[PDB]
């Protein structure tokens, strides 16, 4: 299970437009804040990403960028984002080959699940900077990993 110091391995996904994103790209800039949800447009994954979309202006102070990612088709995604004017990509991990890497895909007899909701905050090197886990507010996922950006700002 990836922690706080362990190296991310860099991958692709398409975006909600089915544009191929790559991890080592989209860290172009500076830190990638990674966010996991189990399911768009559930009640506590829009409460989760309308918190990272409120957030641009204080992403965008720390030189940092918001990803979220799910086993969510791109055509659900694209509507996620379109309804809730999200600024910034949503991933489409369509075999869970993502989560796998980071260990947080479920699955029941082979039928893929629901990812377990985990954000990771990847610097620019792929080291995971923070983790925070599914016991957590869906507020916390934001606000823990802007503080965590905050705390190394030069």
């Amino acid at each position: 299970h990836m922690k706080t110091g362990d190296t991310v391995a860099d991958f692709e996904l398409p975006d909600q437009t089915g544009t191929p994103r790559r991890l080592s790209v989209l860290l172009s800039d500076g830190p990638v804040v990674l966010f996991f949800y189990p399911a768009a447009m559930t009640p506590g994954c829009t409460k989760e990403a309308c918190h990272f979309r409120d957030l641009a202006k204080e992403f965008a102070e720390v030189r940092a960028s918001r990803v979220g990612i799910s086993t969510d088709p791109v055509r659900k995604q694209a509507k996620f984002a379109e309804v809730r004017r999200f600024d910034y990509p949503l991933l489409s991990d369509a075999q869970g080959t993502v989560a796998a890497q980071f260990g947080v895909k479920r699955g029941l007899l082979g039928k893929l699940m629901p990812v377990k909701r985990t954000t990771f905050v990847i610097d620019t090197d792929r080291k995971v900077l923070d983790v925070i886990s599914s016991e957590f507010s869906m507020d916390a996922h934001a606000d823990k990993a802007l503080a965590t950006l905050r705390a190394i700002r030069s």
